[PDB]
């Protein structure tokens, strides 16, 4: 006999764990009415611009507290190496900064993603994209933020929207009278770090599922600015769905799943699995960025039904921007979720480096200490990142010199939020390294690039150019562009390329700058023994 | 200054140019009301059910025009290679047979995929999931399809549904008061060939995307039964979306789309790329399975926006079974995209290989020719893939030995659809051998699994364990199910492990069963110099 089963089945559907506040006064943009012997719901719009203009705002300044416990638990676990503690200690200082409502806690304030749930009787007047997406554009217009969507013109020519649209709009039609939602304010190095593989009937026994584990955490690195809340999504109904799957996994909005399967193929989570995740990722030694036992938060793994001929698996982690808000709309008003105001409350040895002299200083400076010292930056850092670096390969290519601000300073790869009124900068911590990873053996062939600083470990091509060239890559904390702004950096100037935003080549003067060297001009890499 | 711009900006949204044909008297399940001066649609549920269930049965009994006038092209094509010709045939002879109603055009009836867009004033009652999955399971269950989907009792504990759900239903609120829909009967091979990358700006100029299209498509291989339509998605605003959008790419649902982009980020499709992918498939000599110009019936390519930091990429095949249907209810009632009836429209040496004898006595014939080489095979097959393999694997980690019946007769790796009354077997065509690739040199070391036959090509492991041990890969035509159940499948038994149903070994017995010599026991493959 026919059995219908939903794929899943959350014990909480509408989130009742979540706390709520609602917008004050909202109520006078809902009315309830019964059309048909149904109850229904007009809402006003403008309801929706004014939800998510609030929604992308706050998340930029306030975190969950599962997020927050992380952190804490990273500087109170006797077990926590000195540089877990360390990274640890500087993103709830960052935290407490975003707090303020000025700087936002990443200068990366992400892709705005909305996954939206209709009630069949949920009346809006049906332009919810436009609203929605109107919101998005008041949220980043007016408030310290940073464009970082780039258009197409064709294939090849590019320029930034500059205004952080389009958003990515998923409306959903389900039963009721009701509006619920996800907002995600998705980082681009988190965003990157969701990976799909295709395996099959043969990974589905512990000891290769566990290798599997064991190897494909360790490709996620410390690109995105550890420590992760990691979600796997083992099964889907195609690779899309379980690509969505593991996305919101790692926003733990399938927390409530029930937690065994069925004969009608129900997702479950896996706590048993979530476990062996988590000891994975502890016993890595790859810690929160720089080695420890902090790679990660916690851990969320749903297993899928499948085709029986078809294995696809998902591996997706969220960043230190940890940035999602939980809202809905009903006959009472506008509710979203509350955030924790009061990070604060969660708070329970370096080199000083020069950089006003001669570059051939600097690297001679940076030659005496191993992979792995702290130092503190002084100077002036010249500032480039994706766009920038193909612009300056392709003017090398047709025969032109390697710009002179590409020599005299070290590269910082970054792209800084807009700037508040009477501050010295905008939110303005390093993006990731490895997509720069090509450039770096061809620009210190050319006479710069000999020292760059950022996040992430870089592949083993940097390394050798490093050893072959006598350079230097150094890593930043990764995620604290709040703090980095208001303590390090100092003056912020738009030097080339002003038609990129963001992507622009600035030169900015920092001091106490905080980094490690990663690899030095020895062939060695402070990831080499956790990472490979 | 707020300027919105959808994504995706379709010139035919409602598919204007899809023929579609009225369901009889389906105007009696929607009525008009005004609600609030707007007006509404009511849909009794039971249109959703009586739309599924027509959508999938008739999706695997006829294809679209687009997709028979490409193995049409393979045929009349003066550079079509002979194989080309003769894989192209046998699929056109497969559709003719198909097209009786009877007999699935492929045994892998996939997994029911539903998109649905129901607009904000369109009334179901709101159980749109049961209904739908009400008409999906009786598709499956009253007609000679197949159960695919396998449930996860526990993370490593499977079970088939016995009923082919859960379906994947991602239904979506949209403007209006209509129904539209796009069901897909989606194969577990092509499915299993989509893949993400997670690229960069680095990749994006003709030289390097160029060398990325020629590498990623030849890894795709001959697995998924090409000719392909091949679909490439370069952006996105996150992983999940770039993946459903090259799913809906390979259906053709964004034919319309623009071919320009713009300062605001929409979407577009890219010709002159698409040109690009064709080139690519044709002149790898890959064909249509078997060597040769017929890789690809066609290409989309959709070019998207994305996050500067971030750069996915989607690459997706619709495979020989491509099973898509349009589908809309209005005020008229419900409608259902016409496909074609009239499959033959479209229509303009070997060894023989007796299975009757010793296995020995075979794989001393097979010796005497080169890869290549066509064989039409007599005899008995004995028919186990992913999870017979692992059963029996499972078997020998614990101690016993390989099973007698695994040695006595090619395996054949199939799992088969349904029988209908009064026929030998059920749609029954090959699975892809790769999935079972290490497997071989384990069951060749026991004495058993000498000689092969499936589709595709396969790893090294698999030429290096034939040439250890005296064995062969045949390659079947891919996709070709309905054919040979009817013409060269004239017996099935099942011999062990009944309570996997369709994944139980059979015992068959075939005539003139058609393949190709792929891999020798001297260690030559027939992929080796097209995939590379
Ligand atoms: S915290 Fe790190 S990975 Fe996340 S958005 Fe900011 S820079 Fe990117
Ligand atoms: S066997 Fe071939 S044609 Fe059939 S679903 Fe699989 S890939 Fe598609």
């Amino acid at each position: 006999d026919f059995h219908f089963s939903a794929i899943f089945q959350p014990t909480d559907p509408h989130h009742h764990q979540t706390e709520f506040a609602k917008v004050e006064g909202s109520e006078k943009y809902v009315e309830e009415v019964e059309v048909f012997g149904r109850q229904a719901l007009k809402v006003n719009p403008e309801a929706l611009t004014i939800l998510a203009h609030r929604a992308f705002s706050d998340v930029h300044h306030f975190f969950r507290k599962d997020h927050l416990e992380g952190w804490r638990r990273a500087i109170e676990d006797p077990e926590a190496s000195d540089n877990d503690r360390y990274v640890a200690t500087t993103l709830l200082k960052n935290a407490c900064i975003a707090a303020g409502r000025v700087l936002p806690s990443c200068q990366d304030t992400g892709t705005a993603i909305v996954l939206g749930k209709r009630g069949e009787l949920c009346w809006t007047g049906g332009e919810d994209e436009k609203y929605l997406s109107k919101g998005i554009w008041n949220a980043y217009r007016y408030h310290n933020l940073r464009y970082s969507q780039t258009a197409a013109l064709d294939m090849f020519k590019e320029c930034n929207t500059g205004d952080n649209l389009p958003a990515q709009l998923d409306l959903l039609a389900v039963p009721g009278s009701d509006y619920e939602f996800l907002f995600i304010a998705k980082g681009g190095g988190s965003a990157n770090k969701a990976y799909l593989y295709q395996e099959t009937k043969a990974l589905l026994n512990p000891k290769s599922l566990r290798a599997f584990i064991e190897e494909k955490l360790k490709t996620l690195g410390t690109a995105a600015c550890p420590p992760y809340h990691i979600a796997l999504v083992i099964g889907g109904t195609s690779a899309e769905m379980t690509m969505k799957t593991v996305k919101l996994a790692s926003c733990r909005y399938y927390d409530s799943l029930p937690t065994t399967g069925d004969k009608y193929g129900r997702a479950f989570r896996d706590p048993e699995w979530e476990k062996i995740v988590m000891e994975v990722a502890q016993k890595s030694g790859i810690g929160a960025q720089f080695g420890g036992k902090y790679f990660a938060h916690q851990a969320r793994v749903i297993r899928l039904p499948r085709h029986g001929a078809s294995c696809p698996v998902g591996l997706a982690v969220s960043c230190s921007a940890d940035r999602q808000i939980l809202a809905h709309i009903n006959k009472s008003g506008i509710y979203i979720e509350q955030l924790e105001q009061n990070p604060a409350q969660y708070l329970p040895t370096s080199v000083k480096v020069d950089l006003k002299r001669p570059i051939d200083k600097v690297r001679q400076q940076l030659s005496q200490y191993p992979v792995g010292t702290r130092v503190m930056l002084n100077g002036t850092l010249i500032v480039a990142r994706d766009i920038a670096h193909a612009k300056i390969k392709e003017m090398m290519d047709n025969g032109e010199p390697l710009p002179e601000y590409m020599k005299t300073s070290p590269i910082y790869y970054a792209g800084p939020a807009k700037t508040p009124e009477g501050y010295a900068s905008g939110s303005f911590g390093p993006t990731t390294a490895g997509r720069m990873d090509s450039y770096v053996d061809l620009f210190q062939s050319h006479g710069g690039s000999y020292i760059t600083l950022a996040k992430g470990n870089r592949s083993k091509q940097v390394t050798d150019a490093c050893k072959k060239h006598g350079g230097f890559y150094l890593g930043s904390i990764g995620g604290p562009a709040a703090i980095l702004a208001k303590d390090s950096i100092k003056q912020v100037t738009c030097l080339a390329f002003p038609e990129l935003g963001m992507e622009a080549v600035w030169k900015i003067e920092v001091e106490d700058f905080p980094a490690f060297i990663v690899v030095d001009d020895k062939g060695n890499d402070m990831y080499s023994k956790t990472l490979a």
